[PDB]
């Protein structure tokens, strides 16, 4: 009778209203979000396993790192193969509702996860290299520890709403993939929605920009004080401080980059959403919702990405363990220089 019904997940009128996208795209949107899997697992799996094991990688903050890539390896091994895969190539969610909410809590709770990760990246950052040398504070296990129990604790609690009824995961766009209700108007969906924007995605950015915006206006705090102590009968062991506030700077430069990665990824949809929530729900369209959708879950898969072209410890311990995935990308020496001067102590004034 229809082409959208699904006997274990009520679809909503608007998304029944649609007539059917085309197999090709079905197709194509499996293959995209299994590639994104395995892109996603892989890449991640291999940060994870390089961090936790590798010796140059194991300081505190580098556990924010490896949180991260827990939380993009889940979200790419969940929000891929099987669940939405299999899903395309059926032309339809076959793994029943307690399945799609599952897979929705997983998207978001990952989601909100990533960035306040992020949060917590940006703000050791702000107390190496935010903070004037004088003061810098570097991550202890102690706060690094306390401080993913928060990300823990905030992703959850942001995602699990529609879980207890303040909201709702159900299908969207081509209904093969699961999400949060953004069409339903009701106060509860609202207020749950609203929450989400503001608690779990505006938050984290507030401290972001709060945190690299005051990176910004320090680099002249610095600029000066690093004169101050130059010529404060600092010898030639001032390069060495120098090179590690260009090692640390550069890893500050590294998670902006994977942080405009998230916002580059996450706010189309999210615009998207909102539309359907606030505007001209005539927009959202299947396309609409889909491919932008598509779009928000690849981000999972490219920190590893962007790790692997800048990240110069990293770098090694790849081109040490698994040097094929260098080829286009190949390692030197050079790229670890500043990490020896950084660290190489000197004896009694040299
Ligand atoms: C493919 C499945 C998805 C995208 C599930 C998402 C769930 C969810 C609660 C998302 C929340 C958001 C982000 C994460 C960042 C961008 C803004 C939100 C609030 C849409
Ligand atoms: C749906 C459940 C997803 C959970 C999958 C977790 C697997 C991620 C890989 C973890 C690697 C951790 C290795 C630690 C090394 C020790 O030994
Ligand atoms: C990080 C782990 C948090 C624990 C949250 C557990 C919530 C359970 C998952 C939702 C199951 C939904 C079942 C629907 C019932 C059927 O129908």
């Amino acid at each position: 009778e229809t082409w959208w019904y699904n006997p274990s997940i009520v679809v909503h009128p608007h998304w029944r209203e649609f007539d059917q996208v085309p197999d090709a795209v079905y197709y194509s949107l499996g293959i995209f979000i299994g590639i994104c899997g395995i892109i996603g697992c892989g890449g991640n799996g291999i940060v994870i396993y390089l961090f936790t094991k590798t010796k140059s990688l194991q300081t505190p903050a580098n556990m924010f790192i490896i949180n991260l890539a827990f939380s993009d390896f889940t979200f790419s091994l969940v929000n891929g193969f099987p669940l939405m895969t299999i899903s395309c190539f059926l032309k339809k969610w076959i793994f029943g509702f307690a399945a799609c909410k599952v897979y929705g809590f997983i998207g978001g709770i990952f989601g909100f996860m990533s960035i306040m990760t992020m949060a917590m990246i940006s703000i050791d950052r702000y107390n190496v290299i935010g903070r004037p040398m004088a003061a810098s504070k570097k991550m202890s296990h102690r706060r690094a520890f306390i401080m993913i129990i928060f990300v823990w604790l905030w992703s959850v609690l942001w995602a699990i709403g529609p879980i207890f009824g303040w909201g709702a995961y159900t299908l969207e766009g081509v209904l093969c993939n699961c999400s949060f209700d953004y069409i339903s108007r009701d106060s509860t969906t609202r207020s749950n929605i609203l929450c989400m924007f503001i608690l779990g995605f505006f938050g984290p950015i507030l401290i972001i920009f709060f945190c690299y915006f005051n990176i910004v206006m320090s680099v002249s705090n610095h600029e000066k004080e690093m004169a101050a102590m130059a010529k404060r009968l600092n010898a030639k062991e001032l390069r060495k401080a120098q090179a590690g506030a260009n090692a640390e700077m550069r890893l500050a430069k590294i998670s902006i980059v994977i942080v405009s990665q998230f916002l580059l990824s996450w706010s189309p949809y999210a615009v998207v959403a909102l539309l359907a929530q606030f505007g001209p729900l005539e927009w959202v369209t299947p396309y609409a919702a889909q491919l932008p959708v598509m779009f928000a879950k690849a981000s999972a898969i490219h920190n590893p990405m962007i790790y692997s072209v800048s990240h110069p410890k990293f770098r090694e311990a790849i081109s040490q363990t698994f040097p094929w995935v260098l080829t286009c990308c190949q390692f030197d020496d050079k790229e670890t220089e500043d990490d020896k001067d950084a660290e190489t102590e000197i004896p009694a004034g040299e």
